[PDB]
Parts: C-alpha cells; sequence; structure tokens
C-alpha cells in the first residue's frame, strides 16, 4: 500500500550549470530531485559565471529549460556591484540569495551597508533569502527591520540561531527558515567516519545538542531544504576540500524514517516540504502531480546515491525506512522504481508561468 | 491595471441549504462568494437536518453538487450521539465541527469528556475546528493537548483570545486561527448605528481595543474566513434575532482597503486567503483559477450586496477601496462586473479530486 503525496519543492539546490559540471549538471541534479520525490527545485546562484547579472540569469534559464527534468526557478545572487540593478529581471528568479559568511561561493559583500542596499533596492515583494550562521542571523534580521521587510533563513543548524529565530516569532517579526537533512540526522559524532574532508559542509555538523534543539524546535522550522552541494569525492578528499554534501536523493528517504519513529507527523512533512515552500516563495502548484512512496521498505544508505555526480554521500550506512515508487509530474511518469523516465528539458521555469508570478501592487 | 490573485478560499461559511433556503442556498450564497473574489467555501454543518451523520452529508453532497457556483468541501458537526461514528465518511468532508458555546446552532455538547471523545476518536490526520470563545479557547486547547492532536479555532474576537493563542504558538503548540472581517471592522461603536437586532453576532462585536489588538497581533492570525452567516433583514429585526453578519461579498473589498492604506500587505492577504486555508485544511489546487481585481475603485458599502440573500449588510455605508472585477474558476469566466456566468452546479467537491485527499498514514 502506498501512500500518494503532493509534488515536493526544495528550495535549497546546487545544480552547479554553469561551470560545474563535473560535480553535477540540471540533467543529472533534477533526475537525483525526482528520486528522491522532489518535482521543483530552486537553484542557487554560485555557478560559474555566478547568477548576479541579467545576461548570466539568461544564460542559466536557456540551460535550465535544456537539461532540468523536473520544473524550477533560478535565484539570483546580490554582490558587491549589482544593487539596484536587477529590477528589470527580478521577479523572473525564485528570489534574492544573499552570502553573508564564508562558504563555496565568491559573493561576498564586505559591509552590512551593502546588505541595507540590498535590502532597500530589492523589489519588496520579491523573497529574500540568507546564508547568515550565528551572530549573522541577528544581523540580517536587523536589517530587515530596518528597512521594514521580510527574510528567510537558510539552512539553520545550530541551538543558538533557532533560539533566535524563535525569539523573533515571538515578537512577530517576518522571518522564515528551513533546515538540511544532514543538521537534523548527521553531528559531531559523524566527523570521525566522515574525516575531515568529506565532513566539510558550511554550516558545519553540528553537537549532539544542537540536532536535539532543532527537532525539539520543529514549530520553528517552516521548510526542509537539502542544500544539495555535490561535489566529487577527489575534491572533498583532496588538499582543499570544498563545503557541501549531495542531499536531493537521500533527504526524503531519511525524513519518512523519522516519520515512521513518531519524530515527526506526515503532515509536519508535508507542511514543510510542499506548503510552506510554496507560501513563502510564492511557488506555483504543479498540475497531475504527485509522489507515491513504500513506507515499509527498509534499506541502507549504499556510498553512493544513483543519480547524483558527487557520486558520494555522507549518509553512507545509515538505515531508512521509506522509499520513492513512483512521480508523476505533469501527467507523465517521471521516475520508477530507479528509472528516470521524462528526459533533460521536460522541466519548465516556473516564473513564466502565468500562475507561478508573485503578486504585487501596481 | 488589474491584479491578478489566486483563487480565494474561505473555510467558514453557512450556505443554510438544507432547510434554510429563504436565508441562502448553495446557489445564492456561491454567486455571493464568486462576487467576493472566493473560489472555494468551507460550508458549516448547522443546517437543517444538521450535517451530523452520514444520511445528512450524503444529502447534503448532492444538494452543494446541484446548486454550488464554485467549489467546496463540507463539513462534518459534532454532535452529543455521533462520536465514533463518523469513521467511514470523515475523509470525505472539510473537517469536523464543535460548537462549543451559545450561538445559532442545535450542536451542543454538555461536557467535556464528549469534546474529548470527538478528539479521541475524529481520525487524528484530518481537520478539527472549534466554535470556541473566551476561556473556551483554553479549554479546547487543553482538550487538544491531551489527545496530542492540533486544533483550529474559528472567528477570534477578542483580546483575549489572541493573546492566549499567542502563548500557545510561542510554547509550540499545534493551534491556528482565523478572523472574520466583522471583528477588524466593526466595533461596539457601531452598535447604535445597527440596533440590538442587527447587531446580534458570535462572537459578539468587540471594543475598540479588541479590534486594534487582532490588527496588533496580525501575525497571529492564520487565515482569514467570514462565517458568512446570512439571516433575512426580517428575522434580524423580528422578536428574536439570530446571531450572525452575511459577509462574502464585501470581506474582500474591506481588506483590500486595508492593504491600500498599508495596515497589511497584499502578501499578508494572500498568505491568509489563499496559502494557509490551503495548507490547514489540506484543501487542492485550483487549475486555471484567479480573480481580478481593481485596487483604485473607490465605492460606499450599499444597504445591500447583489446576491446574498440574506439582503441586508451590517457594513452599509462604510468607504471602500477595490473591487472584483473577475473571476476565472477551473478555465470559465464565473463573474465579470456584476455578472455571474456560472451556472448553478458548475461547482465541484474538493474532496473527491484525488489532490483533495488528506494524505495519511496506511
Ligand atoms: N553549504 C555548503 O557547504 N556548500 C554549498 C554552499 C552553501 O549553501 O553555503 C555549495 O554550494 O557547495
Ligand atoms: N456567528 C453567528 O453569529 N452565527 C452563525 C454561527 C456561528 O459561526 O457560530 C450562523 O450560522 O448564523
Ligand atoms: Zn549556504
Ligand atoms: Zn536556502
Ligand atoms: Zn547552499
Ligand atoms: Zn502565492
Ligand atoms: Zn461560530
Ligand atoms: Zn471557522
Ligand atoms: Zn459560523
Ligand atoms: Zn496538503
Amino acid at each position: 500500500k502506498l501512500v500518494r503525496l503532493p509534488g515536493l519543492i526544495d528550495v535549497h539546490v546546487h545544480l552547479r550549470e554553469p561551470g560545474g559540471t563535473h560535480k553535477e549538471d540540471f540533467a543529472s541534479g533534477t533526475a537525483a530531485a525526482l528520486a528522491g520525490g522532489i518535482t521543483m527545485v530552486c537553484a542557487m546562484p554560485n555557478t560559474r559565471p555566478p547568477i548576479i547579472d541579467a545576461p548570466a540569469l539568461a544564460l542559466a534559464q536557456k540551460l535550465a529549460e535544456a537539461g532540468a527534468r523536473c520544473d524550477f526557478a533560478l535565484f539570483l545572487g546580490a554582490a558587491s556591484e549589482n544593487a539596484g540593478t536587477l529590477g528589470t529581471v527580478a521577479g523572473s528568479a525564485a528570489g534574492l540569495k544573499l552570502y553573508l559568511n564564508e562558504t563555496f561561493s565568491e559573493l561576498r559583500l564586505d559591509s552590512v551597508v551593502q546588505w541595507m542596499e540590498h535590502f532597500e533596492t530589492w523589489p519588496s515583494h520579491l523573497p529574500i533569502v540568507a546564508h547568515a550562521e550565528q551572530q549573522t542571523v541577528a544581523a540580517v534580521l536587523m536589517v530587515a527591520q530596518l528597512t521594514q521587510r521580510s527574510v528567510h533563513i537558510c539552512h539553520v543548524a545550530r541551538k543558538e540561531e533557532i533560539l533566535l529565530i524563535k525569539a523573533a516569532k515571538a515578537r512577530g517579526l517576518p522571518v522564515t527558515c528551513e533546515v538540511a537533512p544532514h543538521h537534523l540526522f548527521l553531528s559531531h559524532d559523524d566527523l570521525e567516519r566522515l574525516g575531515p574532508g568529506k565532513g566539510e559542509v558550511r554550516p558545519e555538523l553540528g553537537s549532539r545538542q544542537d540536532v536535539e534543539a532543532l527537532w525539539e524546535n520543529m514549530a520553528v522550522i517552516d521548510c526542509f531544504a537539502s542544500d544539495h552541494a555535490p561535489h566529487t569525492l577527489e575534491e572533498k578528499c583532496g588538499s582543499r576540500p570544498p563545503p557541501g554534501f549531495p542531499g536531493l536523493e537521500t533527504m526524503l528517504p531519511l525524513l519518512l524514517t523519522a516519520v515512521s519513529e513518531g519524530r515527526l507527523s506526515l503532515d509536519d512533512l508535508l507542511q514543510r516540504l510542499h506548503h510552506n515552500p510554496r507560501r513563502i516563495f510564492h511557488l506555483p502548484p504543479q498540475e497531475d502531480t504527485y509522489v507515491e512512496v513504500d513506507l515499509e521498505h527498509e534499506w541502507t544508505i549504499p556510498s553512493h546515491m544513483p543519480f547524483s555526480k558527487a557520486h558520494w554521500t555522507p549518509f553512507e550506512g545509515q538505515k531508512v525506512k521509506g522509499t520513492v515508487r513512483r512521480v508523476v509530474l505533469r501527467g507523465e511518469v517521471a521516475y520508477i522504481d530507479g528509472q528516470v523516465l521524462v528526459p533533460p528539458g521536460y522541466g519548465q521555469d516556473v516564473r513564466k508561468w502565468p500562475q507561478g508570478a508573485v503578486p504585487q501592487l501596481p
């Protein structure tokens, strides 16, 4: 007996095209999404070239329309030079992404004044998301208040961060957040097995107390999002390991395992992988789109999942219960039992759909 | 320049059919919905016969399928005799409605033990909503905790209630709520004009401080819902006035006026009349469905709106800015500039759509 889920949405993925296609491309990363029960992805802008201007966005749109197998929206990235220049193209993006800490990105921002300039110039009705760790969460919240608008915090990883966000929500402030599976299912206790190269990720793996705090504060977590961040094993284990884990293919199995154990409900999961992504990013419905899962199937995560070009996973050896059996996307069988059945280019840019524009006052 | 909104959802309406069709019927009440920019309604069970058993639900379903012009879901009502009897039909309903205070209903419940029995027997994945005023909010929240599940509070009207819910949300409890337009836009100050018969409503009109508290605590309000509760003028002004206001045709114009004044954003409105109704009640998308509004049109609410058989309104004389110009429902023009263009029976029971079933574990 299979359970029918709606089309799940991952608001934080790295698909590496353009410029990093040995790590992943639209075709492989969206194959990984479908096999993970994800029918729509929002792709981050820290590509090569980075998606920080209209020409780069135009290139990325065509690459995605030609390669993606599931539907998508593309983020724009904030830079030290582009505030006030994105107004014509802003509504065509998923949102604007700010990189406020050190990670796998060249998109620095040297001053909180540059953050303020982005919050002041980006259209006020369109999403802003931030990589903002520890005190940076409080700092970007201050900027959001000074400019009288909302902010969404990416990959919340620490007790410190979730409690800060909790306090802000208690004061009625417009902040939402997401949490990635590795910050719920891995911790410092896994660093010995992973080793120092594989274990590199930003935000770093937290303590057991960090993990426990995120679970205890599930009500504060608006979304789950993988932060699928593929790099090859050679890169992860070489002389300058880049931070990040692949995660599209493992996210839903890990979370289904937790549902089966009573750690959260099926509804809690569907709020965080479907309804709340829709409402925070004003992402449209996908007609005739659903995911069939088998909640009884027990299996062990292998050394690499089938699709991501990362060809490794930090969750190797974990026992899970729940698997994706079938995905239907806009009336076509997209995935069955390990076979992707829609070609590169089947996926579409949801921001071009009439129902995918973010509503605004004239 | 018109603004395109998604199809709005009203999770709390009284359509009076069966048994009260001089006040409203499915055809007139859903005409009123469309003219108010509402494309899906959830109809309360305090009809004659009340929708408290499978035969009554079967009757109501056929009446709604034949009369409704927009899409709908039907609530079941809790009674003193039906706990544990609704399991076969529960998933076909919008949810289960508990009447916990005195109002226009015969659906009493004499004991909190009966509340507990409903919370214990109703399927745990399906919505429960309550008419629960003042301390009754705290009491039903206690029952929800004892039985380890969620509850949604209907028509929150008082500072006392919104602050209680706020405290519960700060403790991570699974409670949501809605607010009706008359508790945002009318107060004790309007009782002299309305008079004692027209002014009868449950919850009663609040003080200026109650109204101010709901506005100040907008972040706590998950949904707007009209509690469209039509009665004729003769009934409202006769010897035993029933409580309730019609409200489908005035809700969106009143709220658009508030958006235009900067009291809440367009997004705040769309969360509360579209995204949050969807996610709390697991209501499906409506394909090719949207509402076009004119935000500049100023007008004064007349003594009765065109469609509701109530043929009166408590908002008469209020100046509003914003009007519904066009509604498209599932690819057909449903409403233009005062003309309803879909017949009775165009609307469908969204719980019968494959995408309209509430997901559950096997
Ligand atoms: N999280 C990571 O460790 N790496 C991400 C970037 C990010 O989300 O910061 C990547 O793109 O590799
Ligand atoms: N609110 C009212 O005053 N009346 C409503 C019932 C209700 O929502 O309690 C009605 O059905 O007339
Ligand atoms: Zn990041
Ligand atoms: Zn993110
Ligand atoms: Zn990232
Ligand atoms: Zn939206
Ligand atoms: Zn009521
Ligand atoms: Zn209600
Ligand atoms: Zn009611
Ligand atoms: Zn749902």
